[PDB]
């Protein structure tokens, strides 16, 4: 398994080398093959190369079967033009690969139920994959502008942008509990109902799969006041932007969640924290987002779904016996991972 | 005070008959000089006059001082064409009047903090008003349309509809707690710059008011965080929708809330509910969306401001008491009405 490692800025190092401790401890222990190789990418890519993805790490992604990414950004490279940011590198890594689904996971692990914003019985359980559409939607529509009087942006989607998210969604839920839930907003917009038309379409090769649409309004709802009861939600990109963005709170921590993006290239992972500059270096960054990236990836990038179930578990037991300085503990990223480890074998 | 009542279909009569006995008596007790006439809308008035907002009832509400509608829609008219479909008739309310802020309140009251999804700490004392634009947005923007391969829609705001809209929610956040969150989603589209800009400009005219910018996505996720630090939100459309569904659920459940519609005409107070076709005429129905429309009704439309506080109150007793099947109870519609009475005195 090849892996390409673009650690990033801020905590990005820190929380990137907690996760290869974990992926080396099990690719000694089971012999996984497991190659991989660091290359420079967002702000130090810059400090290097001039720009935040540079030929190296551009090929070094495309050789890969997979990426593992850290954090990137941070106010030292705020002040560069547009077009060379840390953040503009993000967005070439996934054109470049063409990613066009967001794997947004939110689940409350047993015994965290205290973590989140709901009562107790109504976090229990939750364990819901959002999939935003990436390259699409109001964010790329045509035409767009604005004038002194007004200012207009145009929500448009295509069938085959619609079928190929689908189709991931569908797939996902295949592998979890079978069921998917499409949002949109049918009733009032003809970009809903082609929607919906659509993934009804594509729901026709997936017998097995349990199809559900909502309106994103009522969808919103849902995910506050049974979060339980959904497996795969799919939807568009700025309806998957604030229904990923309501999801994320019902863990009741920014540091536990990873992420995934998949398209047609080089899948990849990445924990949902930003860079933290201010605590980087200080050894107490919460690792777990990078570490369920990784088990994420295994899954996800290589099919060891029996083994990014073994990681996770270890991550709750870490989490609920050393839990991090966030999680109101005093386990710095060190110690948090030997406590995984601990776990794990 | 002239109210005109449009019951309209379901249980819309069965709830504004609840709203109006409390009107009445409160008319009794403080001599208030309520004066009203019910009106047909809806299919109520499509099986009587062809359409859903006949004349007779349009110079109705234009000369009324306010207007309490109850509920619209049915399975019996849903094959109508849109022109005549008992929904336009709202459609044609609103901009008959031109009605353009939608007031959607959320308030978790003392004592009810238990209903809540959210863990109590973080649900007592939410009091957040949020003001919806009406008349625009992507829901009627141009062009619109769809095909075999695409579809698309028009999210586009001129300067006087983002004015309009904006100086009420600082003008209520005055009389409120003088502190106003405009959400847009500046960072990605020109449309959430314009509005930005433009709320910016206005806040100018309110010294005194507290204006704070969010974007949708964070507005999401601070709503179920630390819904309590908000007080008037003001937005477009479509993201007023989704916010004010969200919202809904800090209380309880979304069948309790009212709202208002406010512009240049006369001011609609009316349910969040629907109409209930199935479960009309057996009593059950839970009158409290529509007594605090009412409630509404006499701080907006007559700054009977200690009255509307005197009402909210009795429910709150009400729904301690004499919980309605809705909420795991068995006092009907008549019952809860008359404990809400009861407590009036």
């Amino acid at each position: 398994m090849k892996v390409a490692v673009l650690p990033g800025d801020g905590i990005g190092p820190e929380v990137t080398e907690a996760a290869l401790k974990v992926l080396r401890a099990l690719d000694e222990a089971e012999g996984l093959g497991l190659a991989y190789e660091v290359f420079p990418f967002g702000g130090a890519a810059i400090d290097a190369f001039g720009e935040p993805f540079p030929e190296p790490t551009r090929k070094g992604v495309e050789e890969a079967e997979a990426v593992l990414l850290g954090s990137v950004g941070g106010p030292k490279w705020d002040g560069l033009p547009r077009k060379i940011r840390p953040e503009t590198g993000l967005l070439s890594l996934r054109k470049s690969q063409d990613l066009f689904a967001n794997l947004r996971p939110a689940k409350v692990f047993p015994g965290l139920e205290r973590l989140s914003p709901l009562k107790e019985e109504i976090a229990r359980g939750v364990d819901v994959l959002i999939v935003r559409e990436l390259t699409g939607g109001i964010y790329f529509g045509e035409p767009r502008g604005m004038s002194e009087a007004e200012a207009w942006n145009t929500e448009r989607y295509s069938k085959p942008e619609v079928e190929r998210v689908a189709r991931v969604a569908f797939e996902l839920a295949r592998k979890r509990r079978k069921h998917v839930v499409s949002v949109d907003k049918a009733n009032v917009l003809e970009v809903g109902e082609f929607w919906r038309k659509t993934v009804e379409e594509v729901g026709r090769g997936y017998p097995d799969v349990a199809l559900e649409h909502q309106y994103v309004d009522a969808m919103a709802m849902h995910l506050v006041r049974s979060p339980a009861r959904f497996d795969v939600v799919v939807t568009g990109n700025i309806f998957g932007d604030i229904l990923s963005d309501l999801a994320s709170v019902l863990p009741g921590s920014l540091g536990l969640l990873p992420s995934a993006s998949l398209g047609r290239g080089t899948p990849v992972f990445e924990p949902v924290h930003g860079s933290a500059p201010d605590i980087a270096g200080k050894g107490i960054a919460n690792p777990t987002a990078a570490i369920l990236s990784a088990a994420m990836m295994l899954e996800h990038a290589f099919g060891l779904v029996e083994l990014a179930r073994k990681v996770e578990d270890a991550v709750a037991k870490a989490l609920l016996e050393t839990p991090p300085p966030d999680l109101g503990g005093s386990a710095g990223t060190e110690a948090f991972t030997a406590t995984v480890l601990r776990h794990l074998a």
